[PDB]
């Protein structure tokens, strides 16, 4: 359970993300695909992309980035009261996309990396700790739902 102070650190850095959600989504997905290339194989629309330059030029990848971060933003803004938002997401990622929890850990690492790089004004150690707690809570609750849904993850 996060404190209100922890939520405020999370939402203060998120507010900077929201100044340019598409840019941040590109940087995050590219970092994920560079760091864990196996994750790219999950995305049929753009799994053929071979290089970071190609990834930056992909309008499809950019749209996906916006989709992911907007969904996560909505969840963060709930400050842990995110049961309704998590249901469809867990279902799709468990049953349609087959995303293991391990890959949610990878994207969480990618998020933290990009925020640390872009937002050192709002992403010092305390803020990073808060965001890690928020993302750990997200993963824990998604993992619980995966098990309910029948997916080992
Ligand atoms: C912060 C974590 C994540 C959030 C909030 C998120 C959110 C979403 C959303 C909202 C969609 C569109 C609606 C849906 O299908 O549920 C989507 C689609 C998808 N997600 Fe995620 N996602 C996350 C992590 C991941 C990860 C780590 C992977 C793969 C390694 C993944 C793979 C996909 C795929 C394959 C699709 C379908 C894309 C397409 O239409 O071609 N997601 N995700
Ligand atoms: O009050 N911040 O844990
Ligand atoms: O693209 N991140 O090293
Ligand atoms: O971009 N992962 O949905
Ligand atoms: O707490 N949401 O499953
Ligand atoms: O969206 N991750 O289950
Ligand atoms: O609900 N899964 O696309
Ligand atoms: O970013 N949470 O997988
Ligand atoms: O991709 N995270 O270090
Ligand atoms: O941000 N999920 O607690
Ligand atoms: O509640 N544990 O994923």
């Amino acid at each position: 359970v996060l404190s209100e102070g922890e939520w405020q650190l999370v939402l203060h850095v998120w507010a900077k993300v929201e100044a340019d959600v598409a840019g941040h989504g590109q940087d995050i997905l590219i970092r994920l695909f560079k760091s864990h290339p196996e994750t790219l194989e999950k995305f049929d629309r753009f799994k053929h992309l071979k290089t970071e330059a190609e990834m930056k030029a992909s309008e499809d990848l950019k749209k996906q980035g916006v989709t992911v971060l907007t969904a996560l933003g909505a969840i963060l803004k709930k400050k842990g009261h995110h049961e309704a938002e998590l249901k469809p997401l867990a279902q799709s990622h468990a049953t349609k996309h087959k995303i293991p929890i391990k890959y949610l850990e990878f994207i969480s690492e990618a998020i933290i990396h990009v925020l640390h790089s872009r937002h050192p004004g709002n992403f010092g150690a305390d803020a990073q700790g808060a965001m890690n707690k928020a993302l750990e809570l997200f993963r824990k609750d998604i993992a619980a739902k995966y098990k309910e849904l029948g997916y080992q993850g």
